[PDB]
């Protein structure tokens, strides 16, 4: 947060400009004082900038042609010498005039034996959101960029070099993935694969990984880029037989399928969380491949999970009802009419002829705690301790709800265990959070799916935005309705007796699931009958009534998020499922080789009306 | 109120054309007539129209160029007489030539010595929604405004000065920013500024005040011109150096920031109402600055005063819930079963040894209340009184709502020193519209920024727009209620015994926050039971859900408003706050001069891409 240090050094730049007199002269083509400047005076050559430039480059930085080739000629020795500033850092003359994308300096400077493989790092070239650019780092790449295709076959016919990397890892043809001008950029990542002559007996330049382990297909994939990714299908994909309006093609899915022992594709399209990247779902290859393995091989599995989990609860909730009880003796009541206890639970009775079938019960309930601590807890100590806050949009706080439902039934065992008092405290929250955890499998089915999708976007996000409008005004009149009876015995109008009580109910009064205090038969003090109906107007006219106003105007604005999260929602349970289930069941999708003459990579099918 | 005396003088102008007969004469092509009737007869030469005319006017107004040329050679005297009337005073015959904006009258009229610096006041041309223009005074303006820049080369010729005010006090700059007509008077303004040879060692027409006190470019920002609010910043800015698709520009700021003594920009986009007004903080200069003083400098000095805040009402709630109380002694209880009270307040109990803390407690907040008032109360002094009324719809109700808390908490300090026994009936005031204040700082966080500017146009507005009609059913009920129980016992069914109750349990049943009337065990009267069912058909079928209709319908068409008076929200209480803290905080936003050439105004910078 100190971009201040980079704004200093901009306008600390123009003053030492202001300051020498030939650097005037790079900046405008005052070509007149260069020939007096050099002749007259001396040992003007090497004198820096204020980011530690040459006159060089200033003249090609405000593209004057005619103050460059002067001072060219004056000393040809000012192109192997870069910047040497932290910001830009090792930047050369050659790597100012390509940016400007219309110059024919490069063909005069290129002549006194410039460098092209000059290292051009520094801290506002680097992919990060306070920079407004990604140029990479080598002046094939920034011709690849500004799209200037004429500089680039006048620059690769002097020795440079296709696969280069950078300090961050991407190739030349990452590069060209990753720009906004996304129309015709795609024209020119023609001609970058064109000029591979060989195939330097490796990987033929397409399938280069970086330090972050992607192809440029992959790329392509991540960051949602989608008009590129239509003409990267196009060399995987062949024909196969034309019939008038019917064609039938076949695609070659080696990488778009989770077939293997890494990374695949559609992994990282769940895992990323960016808007357009979840549109690649909607393209031929991938629709086809995610909706064959759910109609078949991935559904039943999934409602096998469905029943296995529904007779788990309520094989839990009738081991909850029957707890062990007796009548409550040697602590017999001593607060009148201020206590309602009459049971203790037992401690030590199973010991009993009926009680045998319920040791069953909890035996059955604590089995399956550990089998679910034993197959999500795993997955954080493989995987990073911030992907439960890092799937949390698409697939994620149940993954929160299952692990507290497990911590909650081994809290029970531990009490009982132990003889403990208070008992129904974990126990209650151990059948909330089971039983609406059932919730979980609504993604499944249609018609259910958009349904739990949109309350997850209502939970967050619109009622936590009136939650503390709805605890600011509450706080408030609780503590009214508290001073006004200070001075009423509560055995009459007992609504208010405690400010822990005064609290709750006027919470439970501001959504009016309580009548509202009144006897009839004495009267009330009068500072009350103002101040409640002040509330009314607030709590069931005005402040309650907005939710309906902000519910109808949330549902129809996301209700095209709606249908695709729920399409992204059903990729992120199939990807989980083949990842944990085994290899005889999941069979993988499409027909394999090894048999047609085609190799060993397995391929898919899929036939369309042209519509001519 | 009283157009129709100014509707009474333009049918007056009719007839007295009609009455004369070489003012019909002058009203058409007659010149047949015109060397007749001043060659014949006599004294014809001064008589004057209704509103105080001659006939140059006349053939000037209907635009006959014939008619006027004749009576020029007659007697060259008329073009000095000016018209007389108090609607149109002193306005010459040149000046109603040029507003018809094609003539060549204006070179064959200033040939014959006429006067350009001829003063045009009167009631039609003065600023107003009476009128329909706004065309200033001098003839300089009169062809500004209409576009006919012919003109404007032909009359600066002969003397026109440019700096000229009038009794308004703008200048010919100013009126070019007023006009509806926006889009092709830019193009007009690059001309009057050109014809500036000298800048007569002083402003250079471009700084000049009114009366008024604005600049020709502030007076852009408060009308919410906004187009003209481009071209004036094309002189401000200018580039400092490109590098390809990447700008990167560097803006004056010597104007649009509080940085002074006196008015800024910033302070008159808040002030003004004007609709249009505040789309100029959307534009690259403003939106920068307020952005650039609120991630950084003004949000954690939001905050700071956000927790001071919360924790002086909860020192207050626990000092209100701590009342002295004892029981209800020499007062013992005459009315029976129709008083319930039994505390009857202490007044000389602060000598307690408990009660130490608690003489803390009332201390501390009002010290507070002091504090309130010599924070706010001097700021209708220094400005006007009607300013509370004048900032309502933006930063407004809340400087209401703190000055009526503090004025309740000091009456609670006068009553418990003065030993009074009702008590309670402030003190209930002074903690609702405590917690009910730190509303106030829900402006500050986005999420719930745009539900408090949501509700504050609900408030007022649509529920205003319905408690008069609900204050108008129930007023009617409730005395039809409380009629027909007259003929009941008030031991069953208590809800209609007063009709101070009855008026009170028809409001509290309209919102359905009471069950309803119903004994079961008695019957009840026969006409209850159908007046009280066509009030359900009412109250709560069709009155109620007409909210919901309404809600629903407001809240998306004025969503476009909610997000954009969020914004001017957060510029309030920018300026608000940069006023009243002192100068060690807040340091200026931007780079300072007089270190690096530039002089002694400070600037900012901003860079984007050029998107090629
Ligand atoms: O004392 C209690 C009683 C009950 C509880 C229950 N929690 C835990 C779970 N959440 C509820 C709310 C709605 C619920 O469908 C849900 C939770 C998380 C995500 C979703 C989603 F919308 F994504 F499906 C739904 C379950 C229970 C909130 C309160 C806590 N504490
Ligand atoms: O090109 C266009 C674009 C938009 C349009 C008009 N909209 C905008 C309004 N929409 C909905 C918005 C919400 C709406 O259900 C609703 C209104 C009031 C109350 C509710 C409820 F209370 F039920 F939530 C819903 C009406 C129209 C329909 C299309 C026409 N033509
Ligand atoms: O006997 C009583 C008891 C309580 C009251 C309360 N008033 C005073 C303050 N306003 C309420 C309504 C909602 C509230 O957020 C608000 C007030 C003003 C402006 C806004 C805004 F929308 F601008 F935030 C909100 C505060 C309490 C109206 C009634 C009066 N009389
Ligand atoms: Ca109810």
């Amino acid at each position: 947060s100190w971009a201040q240090s980079r704004d200093e050094q901009n306008l600390l730049q123009q003053k030492r400009i202001w300051e020498s007199p030939l650097l005037l002269a790079a900046k405008d083509n005052d070509v007149q004082a260069l020939n007096k400047l050099l002749k007259y005076e001396d040992c003007k050559v090497h004198q820096r900038g204020a980011m530690g430039e040459t006159a060089l480059h200033i003249a090609a930085l405000y593209d004057n042609l005619e103050a460059a080739m002067v001072l060219m000629e004056a000393a040809p020795e000012l192109v192997f010498e870069p910047m040497t500033s932290e910001l830009y850092e090792g930047q050369t003359a050659l790597h100012i005039a390509v940016v400007n994308q219309n110059m024919n300096l490069v063909r005069a400077l290129l002549a006194r034996r410039a460098s092209v493989s000059a290292r051009a790092t520094g801290t506002a070239f680097r992919r990060s959101p306070c920079n407004l650019i990604y140029f990479g780092e080598h002046p094939l790449s920034f011709a690849a960029c500004v799209n200037s295709e004429e500089i680039v076959r006048l620059l690769i016919e002097h020795g440079a070099d296709i696969r280069a990397q950078d300090s961050l890892g991407n190739t030349v043809l990452h590069i060209l993935i990753l720009q906004p001008n996304k129309t015709f950029a795609c024209q020119m990542y023609n001609l970058l694969l064109s000029y591979d002559r060989h195939g330097d007996h490796l990987q033929p330049l397409d399938l280069v990984p970086n330090h972050q382990g992607l192809t440029p297909f992959k790329l392509a994939g991540v960051e949602g880029n989608t008009v590129m990714f239509q003409h990267l299908m196009q060399k995987r994909k062949h024909t196969q037989w034309t019939y008038g309006p019917l064609t039938s093609t076949l695609y070659d899915l080696t990488e778009i399928d989770s077939s293997g022992d890494e990374q695949s594709l559609l992994e990282l399209i769940i895992t990323t969380k960016k808007r357009e990247a979840r549109q690649i779902l909607d393209q031929t290859p991938v629709k086809e491949l995610v909706s064959l393995k759910w109609k078949r091989y991935g559904r039943p599995y999934f409602c096998m999970l469905g029943a296995i989990y529904l007779l788990y609860i309520i094989c839990f909730t009738m081991c909850c009802i029957y707890r062990p009880l007796k009548p409550r003796t040697n602590n017999r009541t001593s607060p009148r009419d201020n206590t309602l206890l009459q049971q203790k639970l037992l401690q030590e009775a199973y010991m009993t002829p009926k009680d045998d079938i319920r040791l069953v019960g909890e035996l059955v309930t604590v089995i399956g705690a550990i089998i679910i601590l034993l197959v999500e807890v795993p997955d954080i100590f493989r995987m990073g301790v911030t992907r439960f806050f890092g799937q949390t949009i698409l697939g994620g706080p149940f993954h929160v709800l299952i692990i507290t439902y497990a911590f909650m039934v081994l809290v029970t065992m531990v009490m009982r265990l132990i003889s403990a008092s208070g008992e129904v405290v974990p126990m209650s929250f151990a059948l909330v959070l089971g039983w609406c955890n059932v919730m979980y499998f609504a993604r499944g089915f249609q018609m259910l799916g958009p349904f739990t999708i949109m309350i997850q976007k209502m939970i967050f996000g619109d009622l936590m935005r009136f939650c503390w409008l709805m605890a600011v005004v509450i706080l408030g009149f609780a503590s009214a309705f508290y001073i006004i009876f200070q001075t009423e015995d509560p055995e009459e109008l007992g609504h208010f007796y405690d400010y822990p009580m005064a609290l709750f109910s006027t919470f439970e009064l501001f959504l009016t699931i309580i009548d509202g205090p009144a006897n009839y038969n004495v009267d009330l003090p009068f500072m009350y009958s103002i101040t409640y109906a002040a509330f009314a107007i607030i709590a069931t006219l005005l402040m309650l009534n907005l939710l309906i106003a902000m519910m109808g105007d949330t549902h129809w604005r996301v209700a095209h998020e709606r249908d695709e999260l729920w399409r992204a929602q059903i990729v992120a349970t199939t990807v989980m499922l083949e990842r944990k289930l085994p290899r005889c069941l999941w069979p993988r999708s499409g027909i394999c080789g090894r048999e047609y003459g085609l190799g060993d990579r397995w391929f898919l099918r899929v036939e369309d009306r042209q519509d001519l």
